[PDB]
DNA sequence: ATTCTGCATGGATTG
DNA sequence: AATCCATGCAGAATC
């Protein structure tokens, strides 16, 4: 259950825009390398073990890339997240489930 | 009249 | 001193 990366949630991850930037550095280290910029259909499960699956893609931006998790409210809505709090990542050993963890700000 | 969408821009932030 | 990333924004779909 290897840990990999967090992010508190800016107000446009937390809201209803639908899509949760990602680190660069973090997304290109921990997430799956992506060639084209439609991206992969990425499948994450979170404590409570549903699979929500999400669009994982990036744009152009100055000729570097920004990385970005689309299809994202329903799954922080069932965490009752909000901007301020924190969301994180992890990996299981065999096969390389993606983990969706989270935890509130004080 | 409201949500997708595919990016830009510039204060932060990092190197 | 260079390149992030939180969010603005303008057009296309959609209510």
């Amino acid at each position: 259950i290897v840990p990999l990366f967090e992010k508190t949630l800016s107000a446009s991850d937390a809201g209803r825009i639908g899509r949760l930037v990602l680190p660069k550095a973090c997304a290109e280290a921990y997430f799956p390398p992506i060639s084209q910029s439609e991206g992969i259909p990425l499948k994450i499960q979170d404590v409570r073990g549903r699979e929500w699956t999400f669009q994982f893609r990036y744009w152009p931006n100055n000729n570097s890339r920004m990385y970005v998790l689309e299809g994202v409210t329903p799954c922080i809505q069932s965490m009752m997240l909000q901007a301020g709090d924190t969301v994180t990542f992890s990996r299981v050993d065999p096969g390389g489930k993606l983990i969706m963890g989270s935890r509130k700000a004080a």
